[PDB]
């Protein structure tokens, strides 16, 4: 039915999505993923654990994906002043110029795939489907 | 702004819808992965060249979903009389019975998320974002 069909319909958006933006953030060096993990940090140092949860993955695939943002010195590991054991994944100054430039491409690609919506159609998708994301994290965790 | 909000979401949306159908599919022994390969299976016949493209996961993954659930007993390898190389992935009776009892979950779950719409904005946010999908299928390959 219609309730059925919006919630799968969302996942076929996800999936084409994913592809799309893996292939444009590409050209930045950058997997989907770790775009995730510069827009994560890009407002403030978060905890590894933190970036699992919230992005659904495993915490080897963020291992991974933090290991080479730091070699490609977009973030960084800062560590507690008295227990180094705490970590924070930092963004630097590379990785918020890298990040802007994903947005963007992010940006572009949202306009072209809700181009047949006009502003109001899109204002009123975005209120509905707030309200959807907001009881499936309530039901989820 | 919005666009990206919109898609933002959509992606926020599907993160936790499939941790909550991984939860609630694991009660038939089933992963998300596995009840999609059921779907795509139960309305006909599939390779598993589609399967991996569709639902856009890796050739590996969707060889692990289908050897499991063919020991499950719920598809079957179906090769061509004169071309044993060609295959179709084709569901079983018991199959389609499981299939049946995951598209309830999906069901119940999905009344659930959006709970908070009635049929009507059910209706606008269908018809809306379903101009999205066919634009970013249309993008992306
Ligand atoms: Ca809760
Ligand atoms: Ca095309």
């Amino acid at each position: 039915e219609n309730r059925i069909q919006i919630m799968s319909t969302i996942a076929k958006i996800y999936r084409a999505m994913s592809r799309e933006l893996n292939r444009r953030l590409g050209e930045l060096n950058l997997s989907y993923l770790d775009f995730l993990v510069l827009r994560a940090t890009s407002d403030g140092p978060k905890t590894m654990a933190y970036l699992a949860n919230r992005y659904f993955v495993t915490q080897s695939a963020i291992t991974a994906s933090v290991d080479k943002l730091e070699e490609m010195g977009l973030v960084v590991r800062v560590r507690d002043r008295e227990d180094r054991a705490k970590i924070l994944i930092e963004i630097t100054e590379k990785g918020l110029e890298t990040f802007n430039k994903g947005i963007e491409i992010y940006k572009k690609l949202a306009n072209e795939v809700t181009g047949d919506l006009s502003e109001d159609e899109v204002i009123l998708v975005l209120d509905k489907i707030s309200k959807i994301l907001k009881r499936i994290e309530e039901i989820s965790q």
